């Protein structure tokens, strides 16, 4: 069967959502065969004319209004998004724990802008969430995010207000749940099981929130309940955008409505964030990476001041590298004017006082047991949870890959950046005797045409100048391939590029994707036949198979790599940190003797009697 009215026509099958008043479904035109969003409705024309009136990026644009064939049922024809939800992006094992931090950036840009762009012509909407957030793929290849179903008549609940969940800013409540959810991959108010069951707990959790605070979870059978101002461990997002994100939440989920943000502050903030430039540096002697969010015409001054709040390293201890070289960043050069920098390529920060080593932070997840029971939507749950750790093992094990990597480059960097430092002072110490053992022959100059107490100290100078050179010689000796400061080891310990681990998990996920994917075919034909039913079992002891050799090759290889690669770092830091101390000393005797050459080169010209 298929309906149609004067321009299109749809079938039944290719339904996309129902009402009481109206049913979605997509369908085609008759003259050019486009493919459209309908919702058969099943006076008001007064608000579908001024809605159809709209025209903005981030909205679903309501095309035109025409009448079925069969009954007279007032049809709206709209965009089709044939990417889905954000609800159905959530839901893909790749943003089980989190969207990565460039979609994040493209959600709260777009979401903002469409709400901003209802307030500025009048239009409310009551439940902001995910299923109401649809994507559809911009010119660029980037993902856009328009808002619909905002005007309905009737007759979700983990997204609603403590004064509505009994049965604007009670809009930015769900507001800051679906930021946490799409920031996090999971609810921040979460009871035992489903919050559908426990109803009344979450009641308890939303109204007697603490300030401040944006989760709230229990993990036991009516159990406690853990409270945090603070991202999980597993968040996606970098610290950088954790700091700047949680304060918004805080201040938007307050419980009593007075006290919430507003939305001219909210606004205001939120532009803020998205007006700001990223800047990837990463610690050498730390081993973490960091970004930071600054404003085009903010100053070097204030990076420092990030970077520091980022590593706890003061700003007068702050030295870069970039690209092999040198970085010196003017106290008052603007962001848009520093180096552009990648994930791959970014600047890097050094202390010469001693710092700790971290590493990668991150949480150890084990696999969670398969249950033998046949259950359609719970194999269906099972493979999505199981599919979405090995989707955190794979973004661990490349982090951890490219920490390495970017610590290998680093360090190769550091060492020719500590060589031309040891070529400038041997460069000062050839400029300084070259005066130095030639004024101590324009003494005995004068001495064939009382002086000795110059020349037995003078003599005191190349003595303790040769003390340098064969300390100089001597830390050479350490930048020498075979010295205590090698660059081999790196090639050595970790992981590398060429093993291809990174693939080898992604294989194993595509694998698992396949599988759960097929569930979610199963799940929703409740019943199936006996060979396909024998097939699922067969797909589920395969998906604790393949779980298990990559949970066995990620830790047995990639993380016990890592720790070697890491503990063998650190040792090279405590070491090349006693070299540049040792460099310093004997750089500033060079200058500290440079001086006394100077004064003594003059002291022998005496006045004449002319
Ligand atoms: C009332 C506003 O609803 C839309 O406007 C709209 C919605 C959707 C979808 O939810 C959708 C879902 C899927 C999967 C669940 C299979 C696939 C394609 C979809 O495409 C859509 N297009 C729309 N225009």
């Amino acid at each position: 069967a298929m309906q149609s009215t004067s321009n299109h026509l749809w079938l039944l099958s290719d339904i996309l959502g129902q009402g009481a008043t109206a049913n979605v479904f997509r369908g085609r035109h008759k003259k050019t065969g486009d493919l459209f969003a309908i919702k058969v409705f099943n006076v008001q024309m007064r608000e579908f004319e001024v809605l159809k009136k709209l025209n903005h990026k981030n909205i679903v644009k309501l095309f035109a209004i025409e009448e079925e064939t069969t009954t007279r049922h007032k049809v709206l024809i709209m965009e089709f998004c044939p990417c889905g939800s954000l609800y159905t992006v959530l839901e893909e094992p790749s943003n089980a724990y989190g969207l990565p931090e460039s979609e994040f950036l493209i959600v709260l840009r777009d979401v903002v802008g469409g709400m901003n762009h209802l307030r500025e012509n009048g239009i409310v909407h009551r439940d902001i969430k995910p299923g109401n957030i649809m994507r559809v793929i911009g010119e660029d290849g980037q993902s856009v995010y328009k808002l619909t179903d905002f005007g309905a008549a009737r007759e979700t609940e983990e997204y609603l207000h403590p004064d509505m969940y009994e049965r604007a800013t009670v809009d930015l409540w769900s507001i800051g749940v679906t930021f946490y959810h799409a920031a996090t991959g999971s609810l921040p108010f979460r009871p035992f099981e489903g919050p559908r069951r426990n109803k009344e707990v979450m009641y308890k959790i939303i109204t007697g929130k603490p300030s401040g605070a944006i989760s709230g979870v229990q993990k036991a059978e009516n159990g406690p309940i853990d409270w945090s101002g603070d991202m999980p461990v597993s968040c996606s997002l970098s610290r950088g955008l954790q700091v700047l994100l949680t304060p918004v939440l805080a201040n938007i989920l307050e419980a009593d409505q007075e006290k919430c943000w507003g939305f001219d502050q909210f606004f205001a903030e939120t532009s803020d964030i998205l007006h700001r430039m990223v800047i990837h540096v990463f610690s050498l002697q730390q081993m973490t990476a960091h970004k930071i969010y600054i404003h085009s015409y903010n100053t070097a001054t204030i990076f420092h001041e990030l970077v520091y709040k980022q590593t706890k390293i003061i700003s007068s201890n702050q030295e870069l590298i970039y690209e092999g070289r040198r970085l010196v960043l003017e106290p008052g050069r603007l962001a848009q004017h520093f180096p552009k920098t990648t994930e791959e390529n970014p600047i890097f920060v050094v202390s010469r006082e001693p710092l700790n080593t971290i590493g990668l932070i991150y949480e150890k997840i084990s696999l969670p047991k398969v249950h033998p029971r046949y259950d359609l939507d719970g194999d269906a749950s099972m493979a999505k949870a199981i599919t979405g750790v090995v989707c955190y093992a794979c973004r661990i094990a490349s982090t951890l890959l490219l920490y390495q990597e970017l610590m290998r480059k680093g360090i190769r960097w550091l060492i020719e950046l500590i060589k031309d430092d040891y070529n400038e002072t041997v460069h000062k110490k050839t400029e300084v005797v070259i005066t130095l053992d030639f004024c101590i022959r324009n003494i005995e100059k004068t001495v064939k045409v009382e002086i000795s107490d110059i020349h037995t100290k003078l003599l005191r100078l190349s003595s303790s100048q040769g003390t340098i050179e064969t300390s100089l010689q001597d830390i050479d000796s350490r930048l020498s391939p075979g010295g205590s400061l090698a660059d081999a080891w790196a090639h050595q310990e970790g992981t590398h590029p060429k093993d291809r681990n990174v693939e080898k998990l992604q294989v194993l996920l595509n694998c698992m994707t396949e599988i759960y994917y097929q569930f979610k075919k199963d799940k929703a034909e409740r019943r199936l036949a006996y060979n396909e039913e024998q097939i699922h079992k067969f797909d589920k002891q395969k998906l604790y198979y393949h779980a298990t050799k990559a949970m066995t090759h990620f830790t047995d290889e990639c993380v016990k790599k890592y720790e070697a690669f890491l503990n063998k770092s650190e040792e090279w830091i405590r070491k090349m940190l006693h070299l540049r101390k040792q460099l310093l000393s004997l750089t500033n005797q060079c200058f500290d003797i440079e001086e006394e050459v100077s004064k003594y080169q003059e002291y022998t010209n005496e006045l004449q009697e002319t």
